[PDB]
């Protein structure tokens, strides 16, 4: 595979830098065990000096002089080891970053410019395959990955290995026993982590299967939310959603449980291996002699080396992902896959004029989603003629024009322009002679001068002047401030669409074509702009060959030959009259034309407020983070005391202390950490669990208690709500997991470290905080400079992609052809600034990482440097020195955890905000109870007075304006409107989905405003235009149970008997108690609409609301439903809406509502005697 070789087109200096980066990376990684190699020689001599001090007990005069002089003489050489490596890691750092920038910069910039060229030079192919807009997003997002993949990540890979494999060499040579053991634990640790990954993967899918069910309930309810309201089953659908929530939590705790075993047992396996390494290391000294203390510290480096392999792995995956995404479309980048269509190199005779002769053309759909869409074609058009084409479709004329170009090639036939065919003619030349006036209005981001200037870059203002005057575009340019030089921002804002087309026409006048293909250039226009544009088209011909497609019979009257087509194959030819005489296509046309979510305020710890309210105890948990925090240094303290008694003293007692301490290194760490780790796991697990319940519960009830623009907006979509229930509840589990974790690292460095610092001699304390806050600050401040270059980089690429998205959204740019290379020139400069900036961040990023390694050696140097010196003369001990080194590594793990928890606090605050805004509510439907609860408080006499309505979307124009009606008890109020949508809205405002803005509605004198929600659906029944079932048994479907409804077998039988759906139910096994499949996808509309009626009469309505109860039905399906309605009705008030008149032919009071305004109203036979609006509608049925 070739992912940098051929990929970089084997660039000379690209290959050059690639070896230089590897070489500098080896020698960076080797150095790291080489520093610790130094720590071991320095450990040896000091022990040996100290050994001699303890064995004397008489000398301590001469020993105070010379032995310590020697340690100071070695210390100066040591200093130069640490410095020498220090200078080395600096230089070589800068080297590894150049790879990250300098190499990649000239490359991506090269890949991009040839890529952008290869799309225009392959013409059609790129446009065919996938979808532009979405296509150019992923690609500009992909080009940044390439930089990451050929960036220093490879260099970090080689570095990682140089520390592993290169370390292990020196470990292994200089002694083979401790190595053997250190390799022996490598598969045990790898076996365990492989069970881990299997547990993770398995339990995730299980959780998902649970939460799918909860999602599946959430999907249908929220989509169906108005419907679920209408039957009053809010509280029920809620109760089912709680069952699914019950399952998703029991799988929740087991996942948290098993995870806590993995994480616990993992630190156990670390501490075990670590103790076993040290123990076998000691048994070879005391009773034997195998280590002086040099190799022991180096074997510790072989343990650092394996941890490097684990850090390497993300670069490997970062590369895997860089490669795989680029390399698939790299195949498409290299070569032209269409060599059929090309923009470049041909040859023309230089033809003056062109007579089009089309001989035997047959061609298929360009996307091959239909085969053969032209059955033949013989067309001979000479110059001086105007041929008009007409059809049965608009598509087959567009096809001939697309073929006419070199955009597609005709499978059979050839179009001969002059003597030349369509492949002995040059592409560049083909375009210049071919004018196109298309229907879509030209888009541009720039001034009117530049827009002519894309036409030819050789155009003089004199030619600009004659152009616009002849295209009658010379009006608007004067009107606009700044004349021709007026900016048009966006993609049109200054100019209107008709004016856009005029400019394009003026643009073609500078081309001087001798072919014009006019595709609806005088259609889909106002009467005024048709006449203007027509004139321009008339003056642009002076004897040109043209082919005109229009839907205007006047322009097809001036064509010399009009040609009939069946939608792709020619049938008729001759003048206008000959066709009209045949009664052809031309004549056919003649007769045909005769809330606010993602606002700025954000959460300020409302997370822990909302969390704590629903928490009662678990204070032992919080306490456990503190003692498990402080548990971490002790492992190091014990370790310090180990090597301390291991160095000094003779053979008697040393074995016993090492054994004693070994058992202690186990019991204090391994045994306790597992216990306490699992207490903290029990706490943030059960917290994140019970939060998942309350949060999802208290949302879903709030969703039923609120209405209007919390799901009636296209950014509050149903899916978007379900997605919220997912992400927020998943997230809070990680939110609670981060708190105890932060307390753990707080005490772990700061807290205990101070306590450890007090038993120091406090020169060491001083020396230590000249390191720790600074190494921390170098790591946080690195991240602040990093992200600053990253922001500006994203910003740069915005402007470069933005002028790119203009070209690619236009397929029609290849038609000019000229402006392909002109655009890429403008790209080259636009892309030149981020290139130069890439060179700027090489030095900056170079220096940052350089200082970062500069602080590592500077730390170790000054640690041991100042750690000895004055101190050795007086009193100095092995202890406190590894505890300093431990405190150093504490400064690292702090930063690492904190930058990690920086986006957790973010995504949590956002989710905590979503949950707050929902609860704030807008409540027109909530729950209520205000009504008297008497069936004497209704007549069924619904008054409507000055009632206005407009959708929750405000620029929709009210469709009820000044409406007042009345309908008395036991009369059907029909409604019919040949304009508007004033039909459905009446039924809706009465259902109170959306409260009328003004006017009032009374149902007898009791206003809509004060109606209890519950009582409202106990006097109302609805038959929707879409009936929808829930996945539940059929008996629960015929009548759904509320808490105030009794459903019984006998009742739903009677219900099915009236509903005439009992026919199908009888034939289904078990009658009413059956369930088949899922939802209502098994059962036809007709069966379902019967079930919706059957649901209604449960509530015992006195007012029936029929939303299309006689539409979406045909033949018998209509009749059988109507029978079910007719029996359903007991002399009840009804609102029957639809524009179909069928059951309006017995409607007691027929109302013609025009746009909120009633025209005629009244009995059928009276209205039928009128010759007005109602009757006219009746006449036009016949």
């Amino acid at each position: 595979v070739s992912v940098l070789t051929m990929f970089r087109y084997a660039g000379w200096l690209d290959r050059l830098y690639m070896l230089v980066g590897t070489l500098a990376a080896i020698i960076h990684g080797v150095a790291l065990p080489l520093m610790m190699l130094i720590f071991g020689d320095m450990t040896d001599s000091f022990a040996s000096v100290g050994n001699v001090s303890k064995n004397s007990t008489n000398m301590s005069e001469a020993d105070k002089r010379a032995m310590f002089a020697k340690l100071e003489e070695e210390m100066t050489t040591y200093a130069y080891y640490y410095t020498g490596i220090g200078a080395g890691v600096l230089i070589v750092a800068y080297i590894q970053v150049s790879f990250w920038c300098l190499a990649a910069g000239r490359q991506i910039h090269k890949i991009r410019q040839k890529f952008f060229h290869a799309i225009m030079n392959q013409e059609i192919g790129w446009f065919d395959v996938h979808d532009v807009g979405e296509l150019n997003t992923r690609l500009t997002d992909d080009v940044s990955k390439i930089n990451e993949g050929i960036g220093d990540k490879i260099g970090m890979f080689f570095q990682a290995m140089a520390t592993f494999f290169g370390g292990f060499i020196i470990g292994f040579t200089r002694g083979w026993k401790l190595t053997l053991v250190i390799l022996a634990i490598s598969p045990v640790l790898g076996l365990s982590a492989g069970i881990w990954a299997k547990i993770l993967s398995s339990f995730t899918d299980k959780e998902l299967h649970a939460y799918a069910k909860a999602g599946a309930v959430a999907e249908e309810v929220l989509a169906a939310i108005r419907t679920v309201i209408a039957f009053g089953g809010q509280k029920k659908e809620l109760e089912r959603y709680n069952n699914n929530l019950e399952e998703a939590k029991r799988l929740g705790i087991k996942k948290a449980i098993t995870a806590n075993i993995s994480m616990g047992a993992a630190f156990l396996l670390i501490y075990a291996s670590y103790a076993l390494a040290f123990w076998y290391g000691t048994s070879l000294v005391i009773s034997k002699e195998y280590s002086i203390g040099q190799v022991l510290t180096v074997f510790f480096s072989v343990l650092i080396g394996a941890f490097s392999v684990g850090q390497a792995s993300p670069n490997i995956e970062a590369f895997a992902n860089a490669r795989g995404a680029a390399y698939e479309v790299f195949k498409i980048i290299d070569n032209k896959p269409s060599i059929d269509s090309f923009s470049k190199s041909g040859h023309k005779p230089d033809n003056i004029q062109g007579n089009l002769e089309f001989k035997n053309i047959h061609f298929s759909y360009p996307s091959r989603k239909e085969v053969q869409i032209l059955k033949g074609l013989n067309l001979k058009v000479k110059s001086g003629q105007t041929v008009a084409l007409v059809g049965n479709s608009g598509c087959g004329k567009s096809t001939t024009v697309q073929l006419m170009q070199r955009l597609y090639d005709p499978l059979d036939g050839m179009v001969s322009i002059d003597g030349q065919d369509i492949r002995t003619i040059n592409v560049r030349y083909l375009r210049e002679i071919i004018g196109v006036v298309s229907q879509e209005p030209v888009l541009f981001a720039t001034t009117i001068a530049e827009n002519i200037r894309y036409g030819r870059e050789d155009v003089t203002m004199d030619e600009i002047e004659k152009a616009v005057k002849e295209a009658n575009a010379y009006d608007f340019i004067m009107k606009l401030p700044h004349q021709f030089d007026t900016l048009v921002g966006e993609r049109g804002a200054q100019l209107s669409g008709g004016q856009k087309q005029r400019i394009a026409i003026a643009r073609a006048l500078v081309r001087n074509p001798k072919i014009l293909l006019l595709d609806e250039a005088t259609s889909a226009l106002d009467t005024e702009s048709e006449a203007v544009v027509q004139a321009a088209l008339d003056k642009a011909r002076e004897g040109r060959t043209t082919i005109v497609i229009a839907h205007r019979l006047s322009t097809v009257r001036n064509a010399d030959v009009i040609a009939g087509f069946d939608g792709g194959v020619i049938v008729e030819q001759g003048n206008h009259d000959e066709l009209m005489r045949e009664k052809g296509i031309y004549f056919k046309l003649v007769m045909t034309q005769t809330l606010d979510e993602d606002v700025p305020p954000a959460s300020f710890w409302r997370i822990l407020k909302l969390n704590s309210t629903e928490w009662p105890y678990f204070v032992v948990g919080i306490f456990c983070a503190i003692i498990n925090g402080g548990l971490q240094p002790a492992f190091s303290v014990i370790f310090s005391k180990v090597v301390g008694v291991f160095t000094n003293g003779g053979p008697p007692e040393t074995q016993r202390q090492n054994s004693n301490l070994f058992s202690l290194l186990f019991l204090i760490l391994g045994i306790i950490s597992f216990i306490t780790f699992f207490l903290q796991g029990f706490t943030f697990g059960k917290a994140g669990e019970i939060l998942t319940k309350r949060l999802r519960y208290m949302v879903f009830k709030s969703m039923l208690r609120q209405d209007v623009s919390w799901f009636d907006d296209p950014k509050n979509t149903t899916g978007a709500l379900t997605t919220r229930l997912a992400n927020d509840a998943a997230q809070v589990k990680g939110a609670t997991g981060s708190r105890l974790a932060v307390i753990f690292q707080n005490i772990a460095n700061l807290g205990t470290g101070i306590i450890i610092s007090l038993i120091y001699g406090w020169q060491l304390t001083l020396l230590l905080l000249a390191i720790v806050p600074i190494i921390a600050i170098a790591g946080v401040v690195e991240m602040k400079m990093l992200s600053g270059q990253a922001l500006k980089d994203k910003k740069e690429l915005e402007g470069s992609g933005k002028i790119a998205t203009e070209a690619i959204e236009n397929f029609r740019t290849v038609v000019s052809l000229t402006r392909e290379q002109k655009f890429e020139t403008m790209y080259a400069q636009s892309l030149q600034i981020p290139y130069r900036n890439a060179m700027k961040k090489a030095h900056v990023f170079g220096i940052t990482f350089s200082f970062t390694q500069a602080m590592m050696y500077f730390s170790y140097a000054a640690c041991f440097r100042f750690g000895a010196y004055l101190v050795t003369q007086q009193l100095m001990t092995f202890e406190n020195v590894l505890l300093v080194f431990s405190a150093i590594v504490f400064g690292a793990m702090a930063v690492g955890q904190v930058s990690s928890f920086a986006p957790d606090y973010a995504k949590a605050t956002v989710s905590a905000s979503h949950i707050i805004r929902i609860i704030e509510k807008t409540p027109e439907i909530d729950s209520y109870s205000t009504q008297g609860l008497k069936p004497n408080m209704l007549e069924g006499n619904v008054q409507f007075s000055g009632v206005v309505f407009n959708y929750p979307t405000r620029p929709s124009i009210p469709v009820l304006q000044g409406l007042s009606l009345e309908v008395k008890k036991g009369q059907t109020l029909a409604l019919v409107g040949s304009s508007g949508c004033g039909k459905s809205t009446v039924v809706q405002l009465l259902e109170r989905f959306y409260d009328p803005m003004a006017g009032s509605v009374f149902l007898d004198g009791k206003e809509i405003k004060q109606l209890n929600v519950q009582w409202l659906r106990a006097q109302l029944g609805i038959v929707s235009q879409e009936p929808i079932l829930f996945d539940c048994s059929i008996a629960e479907n015929i009548a759904y149970g509320d808490n105030s409804r009794v459903v019984s077998y006998e009742e739903i039988v009677r219900a099915a008997k009236e509903a005439n759906i009992h026919q199908f139910i009888d034939s289904l096994p078990d009658k009413y108690n059956t369930r088949v499949g899922d939802k209502g996808t098994q059962l036809s509309g007709g069966q379902k609409q019967r079930i919706a009626i059957a649901r209604a009469l449960v509530r015992q309505p006195h007012i029936l609301l029929l939303d299309e109860a006689t539409s979406a039905l045909d033949t018998e399906s209509e009749k059988v439903v109507q029978e079910a309605l007719d029996k359903a009705r007991e002399g009840r008030t009804c609102i029957v809406i639809a524009h179909r008149l069928s059951t309006i032919q017995n409607a007691d009071l027929i109302v013609v509502i025009q746009n909120g305004k009633v025209k005629e109203h009244g009995t059928h036979q009276q209205l039928l005697a009128q010759k007005g609006i109602y009757f006219s509608m009746v006449s036009v049925q016949a």
